[PDB]
This record gives C-alpha cells, structure tokens and sequence, in this order.
C-alpha cells in the first residue's frame, strides 16, 4: 500500500527519482529520505 507524507514542513525540497518515483532532501543536513521529511 501507499505510504508517505500528505504535507511537509518549511524547509525541506521536493525531488523526483531518475525513474520517475518520488523522494525528499534535506539541504542543510544533507540527509537522503523516500517521501517523508525526516526532520532533526
């Protein structure tokens, strides 16, 4: 089944995979998530 976050927090970017699946990034943690803002 579907999973991931309806909304995210002001701050982390929206990217798409190379395959056409979608994932997020953080800019200053630099941290690499699937579909869900892992803030710290």
């Amino acid at each position: 089944g579907s999973s991931g976050s309806s909304g995210l927090p002001p701050g982390w970017q929206s990217y798409l995979s190379p395959q056409g699946r979608r994932y997020y990034v953080n800019t200053t943690t630099n941290e690499t998530t699937w579909e869900r803002p892992s803030s710290s």
